[PDB]
């Protein structure tokens, strides 16, 4: 899979974008099955002031998670992964949790090619 | 829901980015019933020269909405505000509209978690 | 159809950016029959440091195309696409292709607008 993660400059250090890395992609396996190396963690930092909510400017502390997955997992599965993911990278990035959202889109495995392969 | 904006480098003034983010949120709002604290409106920046078009290199003026939504609207509805979409951000961004393109996906309800609930 | 294109900052020079937006856009065409004009390539650079792969951090390598097609293409259509994108991608810039991952989305054509209309 592919967990794009959107954040603000300077919220996580090299250590702390590591640590959220690692309790994506731990969650994925832990949960899916699916081999680490598999799991890519892809972070996209903008200047903080580039976040809205409900039309107002926010300071730079939301995660918001954007995971490409693969179809034919369960609706319980795919909530126990997301719950994961958002207590695991609260732990992982020493954020209160309502500043983490987490969305999972699914595609068929034939149109998703991973390390050049299908 | 997550509305990502696609911007070039210096496009919007950050007057421009509220009254953009103003412009999605009040027209999701609107047209769905959902309370504006749920929309989050994400600018991601690039510098000039990063879009192309037919392969051809463009300026800063394409304005690229990707909205993350949950499922369950009508396309009817659906065509109602990316139509919206198209004209407020036309109006906020002081843009033709010839330069916005808006996409709409959608994921269960199940597998999307804002501010740490699902 | 858009194809966000996730890379490392330098990993591409302007020349190369923009074969890799013709590599894609031909591939596009070619393989769809949609015209040119209609392919938006938006490439996404971070710095390097910002992709982990099994919570392992990277290098400038890694080149994730992230398409958004109209729904309604058969699956082996899709997979031929997805293959061309890898092949003339790894060709343009000069790339192992084992960097190259390709995930396609789809979408209904009536939620989608390209050039300020449906």
């Amino acid at each position: 899979p592919v967990y794009m993660v959107y954040v603000s400059q300077d919220r996580l250090t090299p250590s702390a974008k590591h640590a959220v890395a690692k309790a994506i992609t731990d969650a994925h396996r832990g949960l899916t099955g699916t081999q680490h190396f598999l799991a890519q963690v892809n972070f996209q930092e903008q200047p903080a002031g580039n976040v809205f909510l409900g039309g107002v400017q926010q300071g730079g502390d939301t995660i918001f998670v954007h995971g490409l997955h693969r179809e034919g997992r369960s609706a319980d599965l795919k909530g126990q992964l997301a719950q994961r993911i958002v207590d695991d990278v609260s732990v992982a990035a020493e954020i209160d949790r309502k500043h983490i959202w987490v969305y999972f889109g699914e595609m068929p495995a034939q149109q998703m090619v991973e390390y050049g392969r299908f």
